């Protein structure tokens, strides 16, 4: 069972290049607006404590370097919102797909399209941690990559990368420029709050694994939700809602086993461990696939 | 660290479905041929033990169906490539890449579109096995799903999806439909798998460069030793080839692949003893010397 990221050839096509004085990252192109993030406008000084009203009022549409591919794309005016910067192009991206900007909960699930110089790198699937990190692979040069799902024909931006904590893990805005969690955009040392592990994707992980004829962890015990939950809470695990449960029913349904028995499965596996076992191939409770990643999988 | 995938647009857009009868599957559109697995001209019960010649001569251009979206592409010529089906159309892909044909040895990585009726689901990572199979997420429908790398902007295609083993894994060809292992395209047991070697090692660099290095010894070996030792513990033996792409790493870090293998072989001879690297205490053999040097950089 396999880590899936969505297609990204519809994202691929809107990623420029974004340079302001010595500072480059990427930008995403829709229509004749390009939108990066605002700390391209600051210089090494700026970045402690940057007052960015005061810095963009203070910059020409001429100080913007865009660039798709060889051509050069011409800024015609700006403006900011939140953290994002919207540069307006005198053309129109003709690659622009059908989409939209969302705004994800924790939990949720993301394809993420790494980028460097305006140029497509990698991609690969994040979660938005509890805690509004998310555990991902950005390099010198990454901010600007977005973040997505794809459904039918319209691709959903949900993310933006704008920085790198010090324990390794990313933050970013949403593509109206609010960060996710209580991170700032200025070049400080930033710590999370205590992360949490997203309980709901642990057990459609589980039914993937059962789904894939891996059974050792089940057994033939049940909790109540409450009890559950608070062996999850002390576990630092996300309280399991009644949502949730409705949200599983199809892969409890598909395999025959009760959501609360799939709990009593995991508060076993917490208590006591994997015994060196595996799961999936993995010697980790894995949390970042959703009820539906599991389900879409399963059906093509 | 992370599986990442290429970027998949490129290959995207050389994505068809391709339909004998009622049997779609996906072919690959590159200038005015596509690429498909030769088992779409089966039925199901030809697919017993199907006489692909035979079923071929039966075959004209006017019973393909070759559609890119709603789209047909006409069919003007059509001939047999080992286990690939190579349909020659009216019409050049415009949006063809620069690519070619590779055939990837056992431990290599690549990225599989997974595609259903010509439109694709999904991308990941993949690592070819040394009994040459795949651990997939393929459904019905899949095959002529294609495995590639990105070299520049250069795609090298790598691998075609034919199907699935009693064992849940994977096996296909390469675009020239020559099956990777011992596999035919008909109704077969995966040789017992092993671990790459070439990639733990790989792995063990990314643990140094990243500063997690307990591990090293003050010890070399010869490349037979090494390879006669690790086969005690279901590990591949090392290939000149092997020793050749991790030159960059040892480079990188100043640790001689031999040396390297030395410190290897004391972790197989040993254990862990309770430590962990990179945070595991699992040794992981799913990412090549590129792939570290990709995401350390
Ligand atoms: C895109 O411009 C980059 C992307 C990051 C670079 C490395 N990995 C990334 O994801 N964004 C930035 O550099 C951020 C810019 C500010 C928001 C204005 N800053 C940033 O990511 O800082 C990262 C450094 C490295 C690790 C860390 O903890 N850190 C913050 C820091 C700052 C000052 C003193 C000490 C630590």
């Amino acid at each position: 069972f396999r880590k899936m990221a969505f297609p990204s050839g519809k994202v691929e096509g809107c990623m420029v290049q974004v340079t302001c004085g010595t500072t480059t990252l990427n930008g995403l192109w829709l229509d004749d607006v390009v939108y990066c993030p605002r700390h391209v406008i600051c210089t090494s000084e700026d970045m402690l404590n940057p007052n960015y009203e005061d810095l963009l009022i203070r910059k020409s549409n001429h100080n913007f370097l865009v660039q798709a591919g060889n051509v050069q794309l011409r800024v015609i005016g700006h403006s900011m919102q939140n953290c994002v910067l919207k540069l307006k192009v005198d053309t129109a991206n003709p690659k622009t797909p059908k989409y939209k900007f969302v705004r994800i909960q924790p939990g949720q699930t993301f394809s993420v399209l790494a980028c460097y110089n305006g140029s497509p790198s990698g991609v690969y699937q994040c979660a938005m941690r509890p805690n509004f990190t998310i555990k991902g692979s950005f390099l010198n040069g990454s901010c600007g990559s977005v973040g997505f799902n794809i459904d039918y024909d319209c691709v959903s931006f949900c993310y933006m990368h704008h920085m790198e904590l010090p324990t390794g893990v990313h933050a970013g805005t949403d593509l109206e420029g609010n960060f996710y969690g209580p991170f700032v955009d200025r070049q400080t040392a930033q710590a999370a709050g205590t992360d949490t592990t997203i309980t709901v994707n642990v057990l459609a992980w589980l039914y993937a694994a059962v789904i894939n004829g891996d059974r050792w962890f089940l057994n033939r015990f049940t909790t109540t939700l409450n009890d559950f939950n608070l062996v999850a809470m002390k576990y630092n695990y996300e309280p399991l809602t009644q949502d949730h449960v409705d949200i599983l029913g199809p892969l409890s349904a598909q395999t025959g086993i009760a959501v609360l028995d799939m709990c009593a499965s995991l508060k076993e596996l917490l208590q006591n461990g994997m015994n060196g076992r595996t799961i999936l191939g993995s010697a980790l409770l894995e949390d970042e696939f959703t009820p539906f990643d599991v389900v879409r999988q399963c059906s093509g």
